[PDB]
């Protein structure tokens, strides 16, 4: 086995909409823990993190809810490190993507040599000074990059943060909605990425080959997969805050995750931005939840060609 | 010409739902025979097979309606051999997929060296002892494989059966819902298959190249194409009994069939699992029927780049 | 810069439906000129062409509204040449595709060495004698080809026409509804084309590589992109007169245009067949208009990986 350590992170202060807080709930109600155990997985639920209320949390310049988001990630980082110290793959059922700051930070405490694969329609690499929205769920990567140390002002709630990954330790997959400042950072730091243009050009097969070769070429290491459900096309994951057309297909999403699993190096996983209250219909909500579940199950073994135990079936 | 021998097989006792019996009807009402003749095809309709009612047909262990399904295939095998002896490509408009037992058996009587391409979300290779559902439409392949001789118990209605194909004579395309026992059989017999994972990785172009090279590499031979409409994605063929998301696209389905046609070796064809009463709307029914028709027309020449007679059009 | 010269062509007499005349309007109302200026583009609107009414325009044999379509293109050709003489890329917001006769003709007056990329589900290469519908929007290519000189009868309204392109100067992308006579012409003149079969086989990446290499292999030259919105799948562009299933995806359409832009050789562009009154719902209309806009923006720079000015963002 690989073992799994489930972490519910019902948090939404990284952006405007509060429904993202139900992510852990509807995902759990979909039978995630059960379907995982139905597989060759040993699951341990660490519960839903209790994020205290920070009443006094006025914006920092344009940055909104800094202390709340800062504390939420600091809290999450501690939990993730713990489960990692327990020899399990951390699975964060999230609210908004700002939690990746804590998820990747906690993970790196135990595996500083980790590599990150970021599935998303966005790069979430805006800094507290380049952001136009001020929503922290669009800035997690800037806080984690060591090269961006010096460009990140002292934002309340984030003094505990220590950039743990370098520009060369991350690969983007699915980009199609990147701001100008974010694009400048991409090219300036020489960050490796496969926007939808590259997926269209090479095919998901070549994309994954290159992504894994890029991160595991020099040597094998722990992999942290940060999956934003809007990385996929909205026809598959509509109940999300920032949908963008022309996304990855259900198939490509399952292909990305099946290949990650096969490396046997998955160490940390984030399933983020699932907002049940944003589904235009109860059918769109189930579609989003069911797709999110399928993606997660694939990260832990579930193969489309089929699976079977080391037993003589005939 | 190639000539075509149409065989209506309004049968449903291979599974629970009875609406699959209307397959031949709605397909014919869609204008199949007419659209085929509109092409460079010489069509001969052998009518709809009259499957007698077997009132006394209690389950065999967990296997349901064994005698009914057994007689239906025995009946179909005879018809298929006849049309094959008449020098025509047999086209079975089916009910459920259990009829493939009779379709491939009858075909092999006249062309024992045939090769099979099985388009489906499922492998339908469960044996009477490995099945959990007991529905025979999920077991046709086990009855036909010579390697599985000895694992198939004596089921009522199937004493006439003689496995005609070896593990090496078949290729699967589109798999994404395979049971554990079925997966064990796949790997144990070294069966050639392209699950959706392989389609995603290689592209339908490479998949077909390899499939045809695999079956016609050593030498040219008759090809039997067994097409289960659920092999395609449900957004294209919703009116079907066992839909699974992440299927082949309308394009890939047309690509598979266009390439098969171009081999000039198509010998037998099955269009199965079309259930009009399962369409959530009359629009989903037409969508399923129209897609099923398009796939069939492509099997006999209809090319997307266009077609034209050996005449000077200018 | 590249500069852009916008030309509204509210014309519909190339086919039955009149709603195509609103193309320029709804496209403009979508914010096209604004979104373009928001980019690195210098836009100049040349207004909407005033196509006089031709009351006396009885069919020529089977050809309908010949004088009206003939005058509309003659009018458009003059405008296009002008904007080209002004050093700008001509962008024709069209009605029906018959306007391509004038668009490509006017363009060639200033750049006789141009190469054409025709995105469409159809070849629109029927001649006035091979057409079965008589709608001129399905015949534009025959009027422009020099090889077809002698096969084009003297149709009223077209005496000003002079074929400007040879069979070797054009590439088709997206074909899936080609008539027999049209297919004969394709093969007879050895026209280069990528029907949906080739897109499926090679992938859009290889298709574009080959298309551009084919047209710019011997030397660099101006490119005229004639984009029929039905080239894309109807799930993306439903509000169109002749929809055909199995079309290019939103992604492939954006890939085609992003690659064209990157050549830095785009010289002329047509956005045709957008008919707002054909949307089954107001949502299908926005879907068509929004997709049409996205395709156009990509033709002028908008990249999915992101864009940014030559400024230090940090
Ligand atoms: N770049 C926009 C969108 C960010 C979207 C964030 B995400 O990926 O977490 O949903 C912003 O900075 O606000
Ligand atoms: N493996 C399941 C599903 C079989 C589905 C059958 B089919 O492909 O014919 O629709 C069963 O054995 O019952
Ligand atoms: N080939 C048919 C259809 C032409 C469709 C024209 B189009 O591409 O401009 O919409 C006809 O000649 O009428
Ligand atoms: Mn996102
Ligand atoms: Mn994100
Ligand atoms: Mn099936
Ligand atoms: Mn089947
Ligand atoms: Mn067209
Ligand atoms: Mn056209």
């Amino acid at each position: 086995s690989r073992t799994i350590g489930i972490i519910g992170a019902p948090f939404s202060k990284g952006q405007p909409r509060g429904g993202v807080e139900e992510g852990p709930t509807v995902l759990r109600k979909a039978g995630l823990l059960e379907k995982l155990k139905e597989q060759e997985c040993d699951v341990k639920d660490y519960g839903d993190l209790p994020f205290a209320d920070i009443p006094n949390d006025s914006p920092f310049q344009i940055v909104k809810n800094p202390r709340s988001v800062g504390k939420a990630s600091e809290q999450l980082a501690g939990k993730v490190a713990e489960v990692k110290k327990n020899g399990r793959i951390s699975l964060v059922l999230g609210g908004d993507h700002s939690l990746a700051i804590g998820s990747i930070s906690g993970h790196a405490r135990v595996h500083p040599d980790l590599g990150v694969i970021w599935v998303d329609a966005h790069t979430d690499i805006n800094t507290p000074l380049t952001t136009t929205s001020g929503n922290l769920h669009g800035q997690p990567v800037s806080f984690l990059l060591k090269e961006l140390k010096g460009k990140i002002p002292d934002v309340p709630g984030f003094s505990w943060v220590t950039p743990c990954i370098s520009a060369k330790d991350i690969v983007y997959i699915g980009l199609r909605d990147v701001d100008p400042g974010e694009h400048y950072i991409l090219k300036t730091l020489g960050i490796k990425y496969f926007s939808m243009t590259e997926v269209d050009r090479l095919g998901i097969g070549k994309v994954m080959e290159e992504t894994l070769s890029y991160l595991l070429g020099r040597k094998k290491r722990p992999i942290h997969l940060s999956f934003d459900v809007d990385g996929l096309d909205p026809s598959f994951t509509p109940a999300t805050g920032t949908p963008v057309v022309g996304g990855l297909t259900y198939r490509e999403g399952l292909y990305i995750t099946e290949e990650i699993y096969k490396t046997g190096l998955l160490s940390g996983l984030d399933i983020m931005e699932v907002n049940p209250s944003l589904g235009k219909t109860p059918e769109e909500v189930t579609r989003t939840v069911n797709t999110a579940v399928a993606i997660t199950l694939a990260c832990f073994g579930l193969a489309r060609e089929g699976n079977h135990k080391p037993i003589d079936y005939l």
